[PDB]
């Protein structure tokens, strides 16, 4: 919520549920434990509004297939 | 304003209302809370018109998605 | 006018009425107000050849979207 | 689990599988012997889950091909 | 000339009359005016195949120039 | 095998065979003389399995076209 | 030769025909002049196996349209 680092607001959801949002359309929910300045983000117990039926423990996602974090 | 320095209309319109185009046909409405030279920002209470419905307590859009952005 | 610094033809032309390309097929005309050496532009009074109808006070495009801009 | 370096969990991963998903949508799940800030990622024994058959002793995966990474 | 350097071409060229290809497919000829290392040019009364009296391309789109 | 280094993986595998798979889907087989950090590679009579005809008595590929290499 | 310069092979070809296939399929063969890090490359009296009516005396091929160079 400094004006200059959009992305002290990850850092502020860090251990929040958070949903990113990824260029092809597909949507990753998780708990959100880290982020770096490429965007790059770990997500825990990850699922994907697509597939339904699989969970993935840990997921990292790399910063340049983002869309948008909703927090 | 200054002529070498585009981004600082972004600064003109912190803790304002903006759109921002992105390049897949999207339109994100938000209040304006952070920018960085990547051309991320940090948008408070978003609404993208195309669902309209949801607005997003906090939404980071990654940089090199943005089309242009409207003050 | 520079023969190593082709973008100080947008230094000559601030507060002139220009034209960007954007890769997509866009067209967005409008006074340059500002720009950097990534080739964004702050446009004043932007309108795109597209919407017609609207016009935008102030507009500041993403470099890597333009395809040329007309001077 | 450091908060600013989501890439520390493939640190945790090395030779355990992990399953890489490409931007191509292609699968490629392998043992991870090695990993570079770029998300190049070494895989010992993968297998490519469209192609099944292939037997892959190494494989080296271009990191800016990565869409996630599941530990 | 210089073996290490291509883009002293483009500098054999400054004023020459040039043809740029973009990845699109468009073509963009006129006069050489300025040239950087990203491949940004300008170009004195482009046209492409209305005339710009002065048009700036920014280097990332091009395909190869004819000089 | 060091865990930082990826690449490693392909300096151990220098006036060997190899096969580089492109994003476009094409294959290429040779041997493998040289290599640098953005991936691009030296082939020694290489063959396109999709062209199968010709042959290249020097390849050197552009790194980033590579999906993965299979040693 | 030199096993972390791949780039070298195009040094031990200039004055020499190559072949420059680009990522939209295009065969660019002509004398090999000068090349840059970026793989940026000047031919000699360059033709495109596509137009083929038409040849180049000077053309200058930015390097990220480059997929593989034959020798
Ligand atoms: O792990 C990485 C490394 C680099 N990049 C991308 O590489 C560029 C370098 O910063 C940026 O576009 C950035 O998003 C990533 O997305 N993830
Ligand atoms: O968080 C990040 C990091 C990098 N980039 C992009 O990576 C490149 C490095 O500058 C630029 O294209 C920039 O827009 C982003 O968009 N967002
Ligand atoms: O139109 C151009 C193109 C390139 N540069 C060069 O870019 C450098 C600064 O660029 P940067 O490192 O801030 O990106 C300057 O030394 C010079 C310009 O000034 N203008
Ligand atoms: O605000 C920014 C930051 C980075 N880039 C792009 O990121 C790349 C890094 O240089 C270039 O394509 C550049 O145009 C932009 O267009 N705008
Ligand atoms: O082996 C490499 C080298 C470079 N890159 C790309 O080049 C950029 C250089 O930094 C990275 O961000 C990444 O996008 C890769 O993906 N793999
Ligand atoms: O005005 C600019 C600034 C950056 N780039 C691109 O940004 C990267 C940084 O160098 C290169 O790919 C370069 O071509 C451009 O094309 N034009
Ligand atoms: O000869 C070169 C130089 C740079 N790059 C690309 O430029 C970016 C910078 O690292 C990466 O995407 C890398 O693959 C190449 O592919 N080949
Ligand atoms: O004349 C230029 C300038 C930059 N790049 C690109 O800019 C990045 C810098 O390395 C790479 O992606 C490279 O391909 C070119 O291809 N040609």
């Amino acid at each position: 919520m400094d004006t200059q680092r959009p992305l002290d607001a990850l850092g502020k959801s860090i251990n929040t549920n958070v949903t990113v949002y990824l260029k092809d359309g597909k949507l990753v929910k998780g708990r959100l434990k880290a982020y770096d300045l490429h965007m790059n983000v770990a997500l825990e117990n990850a699922k994907i509004e697509s597939d339904e039926e699989k969970e993935f423990p840990m997921l990292v996602v790399r910063g340049d297939n983002v869309l948008y974090v909703s927090l």
